[PDB]
């Protein structure tokens, strides 16, 4: 059987905290009034829930309201005890109220409005000062959320909310987020194919806020080679092939063989055999203005199979990359 393991940080703060903090299902949700709410226009709709520009008719201010989709709505109170958790929390959105659709018949969480600019235009436009000061908001937002004991598991460019004009970054989408408890088995069905870790793509199901760590490396990665998304795999399975071209097999291999770990036998006919790449590979003419020393020094060590080897959240805000910004 495989190995256990644990965080190497935060790992016993639900242990500690009364059972109220961390036991979603006996929280008891304070309904307000949703006729407060005005609807503008259909903002989205994913799997889990359809996102909606409102108005707060008695003040006139700007919200989002997110109507949750029945296959959500059964586990509506661990995002809503997530979110009230987190309230206040360094570039966390905002949970300002929570009532029942007339027409879904579900939960509607209400949120501060966030003036967006798609990612798929910006995020691909900033510079090199703007990539490093955005990463440091994200940054602020995982090491607040795991030092409260929670895992995002969903970290994607389509969840960081920024008003560019503004310079303000919130992190959305609490749907995936769970509470880390040390020697848990956790469900490996989470965040998007392009973000998903290693610890995933094996089916290890004990991992932790390292997850989160991961997921924010394949963003930095697209971000200063200026290629989305950085690993392209077609399907799950693809997705392991295309992180083992750029990482290399061998710390494939020294990976699953130090957590016991038997990779499925489809990838005996499809992962083939492959060196660690050197990051100058992907520099080009149209990207060489965002890379650094410092840059491919950082990436390196998010970018790890091995969860318990990447930088937590805490240490990668001391990282040299990060001296430039403005604090
Ligand atoms: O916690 C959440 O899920 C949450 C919180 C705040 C959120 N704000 C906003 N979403 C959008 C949006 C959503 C889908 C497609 C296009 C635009 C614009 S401004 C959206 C979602």
């Amino acid at each position: 059987g495989p190995v256990p393991s644990r965080a190497r940080v935060y790992t016993d703060v639900n242990t500690h905290r009364p059972s109220e903090y961390w036991d979603y299902e006996s929280h008891v949700v304070e309904w307000g009034n949703q006729d407060d709410y005005q609807l503008v226009r259909k903002l989205g709709r994913g799997k889990y829930s359809e996102v909606f520009e409102a108005i707060n008719i008695t003040n006139n201010e700007k919200v989002v309201v997110k109507i949750l989709k029945p296959v959500a709505a059964a586990k509506i109170k661990r995002e809503i005890k997530i979110l009230e958790n987190l309230r206040g929390g360094p570039n966390i959105i905002t949970l300002a109220d929570i009532v029942k659709d007339p027409v879904s018949r579900t939960p509607a969480l209400v949120f501060e409005h966030v003036n967006n600019t798609d990612f798929k235009q910006l995020y691909q436009t900033l510079t090199d000062y703007d990539i490093r000061f955005y990463m440091y908001e994200i940054l602020k937002a995982l090491d607040y959320c795991h030092s409260m004991g929670i895992m995002h598991r969903d970290v994607k460019p389509h969840n960081v909310m920024i008003d560019h004009e503004h310079r303000k970054l919130r992190l959305i989408d609490w749907g995936l987020a769970e509470f880390y408890h040390p020697g848990q088995e956790y469900n490996v069905r989470v965040a998007s194919r392009y973000f998903k870790g290693p610890e995933l793509l094996v089916d290890y199901q004990m991992y932790d806020y390292s997850l989160d760590m991961w997921s924010l490396g394949c963003m930095l990665a697209s971000m200063i080679f200026r290629k989305e998304p950085f690993f392209h795999g077609h399907d799950n399975y693809d997705q392991l092939v295309r992180i083992a071209k750029v990482l290399g097999t061998e710390d494939l291999y020294d990976y699953i063989d130090k957590y016991n770990i038997e990779l499925d036998p489809r990838f005996n006919d499809i992962l083939g055999r492959h060196s660690r790449k050197r990051w100058e590979r992907f520099v080009h003419s149209e990207n060489q203005h965002l890379v650094s020393p410092e840059a491919l020094d950082f990436l390196d060590k998010l970018l790890r199979y091995d969860h318990q080897s990447r930088l937590t959240a805490r240490e990668a805000m001391e990282h040299p990359y990060f001296y430039t910004v403005v604090k």
